């Protein structure tokens, strides 16, 4: 058992560092790191839930809408995390690239973010990305409300 | 090899110190900052401004879980779960938080939120933890209005 957990460690890692990796026009094909029923998505969002896209092909499709509004974006400090668990990896990076959003002028977006890549046989079934939203809001041109900090210590 | 039992060590050590922080309530956590290293960092590097907001040194985080009593007074920290990683000394823990919220100059409030801590260690004890969530719902807790993306554009 424990010979089958190391096996998927290593491959599981590969695939992480190739998403992690997938730049340009290759993201069009970025969906085929993914079951078929594989889930990837913004889990950090204005409303509080997550904004899933569900399913391999639903994926492909995805990747067309976001070569068109974040173009040119990359991943930047990229830490990949093996876990315990064979299947579950975590990674600590930052990204920056244009954005280009519906109804919004064009802007420069810089942020932190968080993933976990979850594998089933070979390929990620749940990739879910974590990040600070007001970053986003201010590269939209969006007032980020300020938290009062007058009665606060420091 | 030597080397690997020492590793072993330090990890299995490690996740008891991170298991111990996260289960820390109540009066409690009043000796939290005893987890850390003298030089020990703790805070939250998700805010509004955009900027981390960290409390530096074992004696500052002390001094500021006074504060924290008193403004996250029955703070619960739940479905904790702990990863280690390939750093013996590096975890990561995904996990969800409640409790009343009591901010200086708003009202009383009940704030939910997802959370990811990561936690490095030095010699058995916290040398770093930060606390990822997204400051939105915190918003929401303290009656700040969110601003909303427009969504009209975007796929459906
Ligand atoms: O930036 C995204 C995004 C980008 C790529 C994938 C995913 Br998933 C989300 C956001 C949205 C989105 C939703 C549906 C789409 O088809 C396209 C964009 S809404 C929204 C609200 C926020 O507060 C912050 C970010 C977003
Ligand atoms: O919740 C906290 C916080 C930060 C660090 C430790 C602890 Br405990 C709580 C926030 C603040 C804070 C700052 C300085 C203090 O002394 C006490 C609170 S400002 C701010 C702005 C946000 O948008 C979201 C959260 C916060």
């Amino acid at each position: 058992e424990n010979r089958a957990q190391v096996a998927a460690r290593q491959h599981n890692r590969k695939i992480v560092e190739q998403y992690m990796h997938t730049r340009g026009e290759a993201r069009l094909k970025r969906h085929l790191l993914f079951t078929e029923d594989g889930v990837g998505g913004l889990w950090t969002t204005d409303s509080g839930q997550p904004i899933a896209i569900r399913g391999r092909e639903k994926l492909g499709e995805h990747a067309v809408w976001s070569l068109q509004c974040f173009p040119d974006w990359v991943w930047t400090d990229i830490q990949i995390f093996e876990t315990q668990d064979p299947n579950w990896f975590w990674v600590e990076c930052r990204g920056e690239g244009a954005i280009v959003f519906p109804g919004y002028p064009r802007g420069q977006y810089r942020n932190h973010f968080l993933h976990s890549f979850r594998f089933e046989n070979g390929l990620i079934k749940e990739q879910r990305e974590f990040m600070n939203p007001c970053e986003q809001f201010r590269s939209l041109g969006i007032e980020v409300p300020e938290v009062r900090r007058d009665g606060l210590p420091s």
